[PDB]
């Protein structure tokens, strides 16, 4: 493993802290995961691989319930659900996918089970939920639309069979009542929420931790390859805008007038956000592991794998604050919502953060 880059110093502009952690069984141990706590409405909501899913209030991160989706009918009386997309929050629902190929609604208001559906293959990215319908990526190539209420399998839309196990995220986008998706061996696709037709296709690459998720801003589609570029394409019709050639991205996001993105090798980079040119990059934490960057209180925010948490200034990518967190360290994304900050470690203890 590459040594990574001493702890930098730094002269904080502001003191941030924790506000409350609550652990959340055993996290995702050291398993690759993209498992994630949701926000609504001043509740949190988290889960581990194992299977515990819980609900906290979001002032103090007291238990407001919780549930275990272990299976108690296999072999053993007990057996992990895997859980792994997610967790996504919408209309009463909790929704999480497993590697076990289920997709679990649970009800906010007391995490029982509202329905529980067998997909087409594993569901390792977050479910996304549009026009009544929840949207699943399935690693074995596919593309499937569950009914919020029933959880029946509404469509099914074909893609490239990967016939290669990647553990990346890719979650469809969606917009003006269609879904985008990508992690499609090299190519993006567009298609109807209705039934699941497809609108157009186009090949971003030719036929490693990159989230292939694409991000919609004002009718354009940002969208990493497998291999290492950023495409920007036109949200209508698929055609390319630009295209800059990167060397593997693991994560990016999109506000303003600027792509914020960390390379494979930790290095924080902002760019253009029409024609993708450097604008910064911000290089002290190099191979440290970066969670993928969230926005808060106007600042960049990236966690490491060893707990620490770095605020980033948009503007030309220095550091103006940085904080201790967790000691079993960070993986999965950081997220902004509400006035709020959370994150999850890698042994489940789920945090807020105060600036």
């Amino acid at each position: 493993v590459v040594k990574m880059s001493p702890l930098p110093t730094v002269e904080n502009q502001f003191t941030p802290t924790t506000a409350w952690s609550t652990s959340v069984g055993s996290g995702i141990g050291n398993f690759y995961s993209n498992l994630h706590p949701a926000l609504a409405d001043n509740v949190v909501y988290a889960a581990d691989r194992a299977g515990l899913v819980k609900a906290l209030n979001a002032d103090d991160g007291k238990e407001i319930w919780s549930v275990s989706l272990a299976e108690k009918d296999g072999w053993f009386s007990k057996e992990p659900a895997l859980l792994s997309g997610g967790v996504t929050v919408s209309g009463g629902h909790v929704y999480i996918g497993s590697e076990k190929a289920q997709v679990y609604a649970l009800n906010t208001s007391d995490g029982t089970v509202a329905w529980q559906t067998k997909v087409a293959g594993e569901a390792l990215s977050r479910p996304v939920v549009s026009d009544g319908l929840v949207l699943i990526h399935t690693s074995n190539g596919q593309l499937q639309a569950l009914n919020e209420a029933d959880g029946a399998v509404k469509w099914t839309v074909n893609l490239d069979m990967p016939s290669l196990s990647l553990r990346g995220e890719s979650a469809p986008t969606t917009a003006f009542g269609a879904a985008v998706v990508g992690g499609d061996n090299g190519r993006v696709s567009a298609v109807l929420m209705e039934q699941g037709q497809m609108i157009w296709q186009q090949r971003i690459s030719q036929a490693s931790d990159v989230d292939t998720t694409p991000v919609v801003v004002n009718g354009v589609v940002f969208a990493l390859a497998y291999n290492g570029n950023l495409t920007a394409l036109d949200l209508r019709s698929g055609q390319i805008m630009w295209k800059r050639e990167l060397g593997s991205v693991n994560d990016f996001i999109v506000d303003g007038n600027r792509i914020y993105l960390v390379d494979q090798n930790d290095r924080v980079m902002a760019l253009t956000i029409d024609g993708g040119v450097t604008l910064w990059t911000q290089s002290d934490l190099l191979h440290r592991l970066l969670t993928s960057p969230v926005l808060y209180n106007g600042n960049l925010v990236v966690g490491d794998s060893e707990g620490y948490l770095h605020w980033i200034n948009v503007e030309d990518g220095r550091f103006v604050a940085q904080q201790k967190v967790d000691s079993s360290g960070f993986q999965t994304e950081p997220v902004a919502a509400d006035g709020k900050l959370l994150i999850q470690a890698k042994d489940g203890t789920v945090y807020s953060i105060t600036r």
